[PDB]
């Protein structure tokens, strides 16, 4: 199946975190109706953060994709809904051997405020 | 129920990241064995990123704690598991009276590395 | 935080499948839009399975309500999206001292078809 | 990534439950350290419950494998944890082309009892 890929709520401010636990450096595009929206890079093996950005999610099609050596990273994802009302949309990756799905995590989180 | 009470692999390194959405000054305490073991403080209402520290599971015994205004938010709390190998522990709370659950998002994330 | 409580899209089938773990007899009953539309009866230790039943979600307001013993089992709930089309939402409850949270399991899924 | 393969604990019993929501004939198998431990088969558009087979997880490499018209489906899963207690691993699953991942829906659980 197709992964890193959600339909938010339109027109919804959600926010973008990225934990980086690689060797390569991580580059994190996400994209909103099909165009960059949001951007990360960095590296480290220690679960290091790269911030936190807030975009809009548009018509609500919003697809996280992530390069390191050149190559989009194999992404597994699922969307958790909380208490009826705080969403998570989390996405592991790997760049690599060693199937650990930690190289970078994209977490998507709404509604803020 | 109990919430934010977590039980991971025994002396293992995780991480924990916090992100505050609020105008109530939000602390987060990290319980290892019911020993303090890490804190994070901070306010704001788009979703700010107040870092990721790493600290040790201990026996496994983990319970996450949310404070505003000398008082103990609602917490809701779950454990995901992706590509049987990234494991993301979740905690939303409520501090107040609108049911948004995003005051402080606590994340838990394991292995690292 | 209320537990047990979801929001299905609006005039939306679902189906409802229960199982038991208990040695008290479970009653089941899913609301929509605060009026009984199903219930569920039973009583086994061995993952025992109740059935299915499908239902229209009205609204989408859909309420999940266990009883043993005359008294409301206490809740744990949560949401989970597969492949960004899959919805299941789940409650397990506990009806006594043990915490296992097994008592009755509900597993509520849509789209159907 | 690989999907449908879980860590339990080990020895345990855990339950195995099948819906199905297709068309073509679906065929559920659960393997247990690489061996065939449980079979499930049927068809039915309107979420018809296969019921519930409880087997034990051995040294706890569980594998859920689903066919229909001789073919692998392809499959998408995720595991949660409430209450720090009930455990879930889902299965979603796709035949064909219409992408809804319900096709057979593979729910285990435990612990039971
Ligand atoms: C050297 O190992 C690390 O870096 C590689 C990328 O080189 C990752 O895939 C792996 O999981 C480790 O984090
Ligand atoms: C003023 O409203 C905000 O701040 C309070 C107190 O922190 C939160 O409960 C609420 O959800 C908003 O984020
Ligand atoms: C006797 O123990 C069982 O039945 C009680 C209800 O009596 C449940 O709470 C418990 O988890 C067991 O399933
Ligand atoms: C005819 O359509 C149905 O049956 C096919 C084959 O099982 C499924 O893929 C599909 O989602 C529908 O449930
Ligand atoms: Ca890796
Ligand atoms: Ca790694
Ligand atoms: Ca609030
Ligand atoms: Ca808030
Ligand atoms: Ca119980
Ligand atoms: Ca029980
Ligand atoms: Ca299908
Ligand atoms: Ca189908």
């Amino acid at each position: 199946a197709q992964q890193g890929v959600f339909t938010l709520p339109a027109r919804i401010n959600f926010g973008v975190t990225v934990l980086v636990n690689s060797a390569a450096t991580q580059h994190v595009e996400i994209f909103v109706d099909n165009e960059p929206r949001a951007a990360f890079s960095g590296v480290g093996t220690g679960d290091n953060n790269l911030g936190t950005k807030v975009i809009n999610s548009g018509s609500g099609n919003v697809r996280v994709q992530i390069t390191a050596n050149g190559r989009q990273s194999d992404l597994v994802s699922s969307q958790l809904v909380l208490a009826n009302k705080l969403n998570l949309a989390v996405v592991g990756s790997e760049d690599g051997t060693d199937m650990d799905y930690n190289d970078s995590i994209v977490i998507l989180n709404w509604p803020l405020g």
